[PDB]
């Protein structure tokens, strides 16, 4: 039967730790696939990481460039949370070198992006096997969320962007119900800019911190009715929160803008708390090295940069990278209140690395209503591999 | 409960990717079995993918001289879709060296083939378990499809084929209920040949696609009903699908007969679009390399050589090779029409590469409303490898 | 609810094989456990390979001395048919250098033999945990089974052997409920000798060809009821039938005393065909090399040397070894009689090979109502190992 | 449904091997997880091995300093009993270097303790999910039993320790109900010492055999009730059972207070026999060196010194360690008394042993109303390894 995920997003005061992999460490001697891009969605049973295999393990010579982003050998392929993304504990998802997640309360449905930038095709499935299917609507790399979709009352709903990474570009929202598309909607951003979002359900509406490529350094946000009517723009709050990123000092937080004058970023994740916000971020401003989430007053509705709790997960002197949201279904957590859970990928080897591969490893997070200690739940690899 | 496969083909304008496992790449560093002529057949629950196993692994000395075709160590197993053929996650199915399995709303049916040439028996096994036996009926080589077999109510059927490889030789249908082997036919079709069939269900009548080996370079067909009355030709198209095979140019189309001064070929596949048909072909005319499938108007009634739709699946600079077809239960896709899929074997190694070993990989692509863009997806193992 | 394993063996004219697994020759990369004495016991449900495992892998050090068939590493686990000896696909049954199992039509219990030889002990367990136990009563080597034990509406039956390998010993009867003892008997039996017995069930009543190791080249038989009350002696046949054996010419069959000069032996099996036996084995009068089985007619009850059938599952030219006896649930074959199927182990290393260690691998063969042709389904590893 | 858990725990005279998982053995060419801490218990339908793995596997360069103790990488897995702690075959529970599980008739609950010594959080998980959390209370280690936690009707109880490992602590029950914290105690015990509990149930009162690590040779007992109300003190008998201890003779028991000059010790466990107590202890007073279980008669309420029953398990050549108990639920036995059973954990490498890693290997031992011979079922590997 169908997940009601109408209910708010529950409270926290901090954050307690789920699970850890170690599948670089452990891929140091057991066959592992070399990965990246992973992320934990749950089903009223289980939680599942999802990855993005190289199409090939870890300490082989297949391992070597897997650096470059999109090839045909990346498929997207499961494993239940903590179990490393190894060979044999494996389930297949869809070929993918850029997927999304999410169950419903019945099936598993996936969508898996793949084939040539200029024509990409994002292949959704349900259930073991594609439904329906998107074509690449502005030919420059159809790609999506590399994070957990949202299913409330049998609809589930991701977000896509096609264009260049760099400048504007065309985002785009999907709804569908039971593998097939049900629906969509242009989302107008100029000037803006959306890219991998994180998502989470609150209140029947779902709520994306997502990443701006272009000019941001604050992340946008952007809350989405089942009807595709929907809201966007950037996390209020005074306070920056993507990599790279200039200091908080001279940063002015803006609703509407896009503020900073730096051009990148990574992906991360935000939770909506009444007004307040949990935003994570790498503790280093440059790099991609450990990882933070504060809670920021009123930080979803004014420029605010009011903090009344911080927690680190990874100190600044191990190697973080992407972040997303999800939550514990009410018919596993047992509570009333969607729990906020997130999970951490820490990226080992190129480009920060010498090493003729690259990879990652991950670690969950979740709600809690006790105030969790600063500590450090790094990778552990030690590099360089066999090679 | 048993699985009606009495409605007909759903029409495609073009596949999308189901899956690829990445066997050989992965294979280079973990444990996968040696494997050839893989094929995919679903249930009402999930598809898997069937191999023959050299009963060996890959980058081991007993992956030798695994060219050879026939042994007693080639069993028939199985994994779940996209998952590679690997030892851990591997389910056995029979002992052969040529199989054929399909579901049928309850348990699956396998059969596999093994023992002497001149006298092999195919033992069909039901539920995990061998239930009724057919021996070798010509003495020479008792092979069969080599893809997923055909169940409509109760009631699965396949083909079988016994002589020589090059001229004439004696063809059968056999039908089963409950692993139960109730009724046969001979298949009269002198000059003709039939080899690995693929078939499919459309409309209550199993339609195959074959492979002749003897004067064949435009496949053949034949519509099975459910009381063993059959129909036999080659495919109309005045394309020819197999490989090796003659230009487009100077091939005249027949309905009737084998046309092409060719002697060989390899397993393919082709579906029914109301007159029109979908054609798998490598690109290569010559080798087997690259895999191509195109629709060709009113090809599957007259010599037509005109069509509306082409898309590659593996370009002409990769290995291809095998190609099967089968279908996606109702009750896995949810449509009212049996969606049209199909694989297509990614042969390595020997014959034509510099190692002691042969193997192959495969990808699943599935029936799809909207055109999919050409691209590759090909093996990608980096031969030879540690040996 | 419970099997009833009360109806009679089919008839049949020949034998088809059910599997494969190629345990050594995969155990040649991947990681199998060194094992020996394998066997199969089915459930209604599916049937699994039951082993000994030296508590450790191949081609690895601790595969050393494995040659020593006692100690306290060995312990019985199992996996599904066909499926090889691996430590990733592993169940774990129970702490044994000698075991037996079989499935009831609920839960599986199995019987362990462990400890010193003075004093060694049987750990009974039934759905995954000991339940009752049996304590050397004779102390010398408390021995069992090596082959699937009987269970006929509740009550499972196996025989054990506590004395000498040589000269007389103390056979017993046991019979169970539940992993639950619930009486035995003693077996009068002087001059005679039983071990390692293959049993089946036939018309509510349990029937073993055992192994007599002291002065038997004929095998013993011994037909149990379910109240005890038992039948013994030797298999009839003017043909022996185990390994060291006599000629077939110079040798009169005995329904009731041992024949033969020859001390040794290995085990085998047997069934009752109406009268008439088929009997398994070795090619080779002397060494473990081949395995056949013939139909004597009248065997079973006469001094007969009359066969009508005979049929190869591995030439003379490869190492053979243990057989077995187990029937295929009507419950998954779906007959109406309890189809005859058996193992055959095919030994590899110390002492007939040059290598530190010793496994074996197995083959599965079931009735049939056709008969099938002769061949060989040997082991195929290329020994030595890379030690 | 709930467990109950009320019941006495059976009467036995001996104890009989259920399991043994060679994983050492099997880590050397396998993929073994290193780990250390090893515990079973078991749920209605089967019994799994609880450990803590070092985040890495054996025979590799991440085994290293595995001997540290705690540390980020550490996480709680499970495998069914007897299964080595496989990767491939690996059930992750929680982020932990110390934790504690247990089944209640529907779920399991899992407690992992982890993050910085003056600060570590106890997360526990009920159905694959953390539900509730516990923060350190007195800044120094908060560590846990490293032993299957308690459940009595929907309610889990278990113990933990906040303190120096040496001089005086703290000590606290915890009661839950669905992964939910529901009440907890505080345990007076000035002079006297807590640390990794053995509990299992009986009666409806949890008892637990404790490891004094301040002044005790004599371990400490406590009997809790399901409304916190407890008993405290240490375990009667004449007969010290912790290492390092002194001597049998020059000992005299106490149920009240430590008794011995000694200051370390190690994990062990107890059960009561009426008034009788099962005692598990190692054969050397002062190393880490075999295991053995005596009944002392009514040693669970008298100093007495008078044992009726004594067996041995791991002689005093070989490598012992930790000690638990837990019990068999009726639901599995089919008993109408708990069968107590318990595990010894059988470390091998640093420090006793030449090896860059230090790891452990178990074997459980059950109830059984007879009596069982002595012997020994150590680890087995062969030291050191390829490092
Ligand atoms: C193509 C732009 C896209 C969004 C900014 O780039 C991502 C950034 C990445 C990064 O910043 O590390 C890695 C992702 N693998 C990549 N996605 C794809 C499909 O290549
Ligand atoms: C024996 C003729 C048969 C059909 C033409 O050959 C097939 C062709 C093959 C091929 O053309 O590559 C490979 C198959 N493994 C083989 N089948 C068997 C049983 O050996
Ligand atoms: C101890 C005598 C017993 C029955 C004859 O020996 C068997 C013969 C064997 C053999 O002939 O190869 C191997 C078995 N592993 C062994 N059983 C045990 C427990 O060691
Ligand atoms: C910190 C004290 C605690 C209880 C005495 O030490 C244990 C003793 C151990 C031991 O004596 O071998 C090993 C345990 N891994 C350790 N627990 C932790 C959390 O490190």
């Amino acid at each position: 039967t169908y997940m009601n995920n109408t209910e708010a997003i529950c409270d926290a005061k901090g954050f307690a730790p789920f699970s850890k992999d170690n599948g670089i460490r452990i891929g140091s001697r057991g066959h592992i696939f070399v990965i990246r891009e992973p992320f934990v969605s749950c089903s009223p049973i289980e939680c599942r990481t999802f990855f993005l295999t190289q199409g090939s393990l870890l300490n082989d010579k297949h391992s070597n460039g897997t650096v470059k982003d999109r090839s045909p050998f990346r498929t997207l392929m499961s494993v239940e949370v903590g179990q490393s993304p190894n060979v044999y504990q494996a389930r297949f998802e869809a070929v993918a070198w850029s997927a999304t997640a999410c169950h419903d309360g019945k099936k598993w449905m996936t969508v898996g992006v793949t084939g040539p930038d200029s024509k990409a095709v994002a292949v959704i499935h349900y259930g073991g096997v594609p439904t329906d299917v998107v074509n690449s609507w502005a030919g420059d790399i159809l790609r999506t969320q590399e994070s957990s979709c949202t299913c409330i009352q049998g609809d589930c709903y991701w977000v896509m962007t096609d264009g260049p990474a760099n400048r504007q570009a065309q985002y785009r929202i999907y709804k569908a119900n039971q593998g097939r598309i049900i629906g969509q909607t242009d989302i107008s951003f100029n000037g803006g800019h959306i890219e991998e979002c994180s998502c989470y359900p609150n209140d029947g509406k779902v709520e994306c911190v997502c990443r701006d490529g272009w000019t941001g350094t604050n992340r946008p946000v952007l809350v989405i009715s089942p009807d595709l009517s929907y809201r966007v723009g950037y996390l209020c709050a005074g306070i920056p929160s993507d990599t790279p990123r200039g200091e908080d000092t001279q940063f002015t937080g803006s609703c509407t803008s896009p503020m900073g004058n730096q051009g990148y970023g990574v992906k991360g994740f935000g939770f909506r708390q009444g007004t307040d916000v949990w935003m994570g971020r790498t503790i280093s401003r440059t790099s991609r090295s450990g990882f933070e989430i504060l809670r920021i007053k009123n930080g979803w509705t004014q420029t605010s940069k009011e903090q009344i709790r911080k927690q680190v997960v990874v100190d600044n002197l191990n190697w973080s990278g992407y972040s997303g949201s999800f939550t514990l279904p009410v018919e596993l957590s047992g509570k009333d209140c969607l729990v906020p859970c997130f999970w951490v990928e820490m990226i080992r080897g190129k480009p920060e690395e010498k090493t003729i591969w690259t990879s990652s490893s991950s670690i969950v997070m979740c709600g809690v209503d006790y105030e969790v200690a600063d500590w450090s739940w790094h990778d552990g690899a030690i590099l360089p591999f066999d090679i």
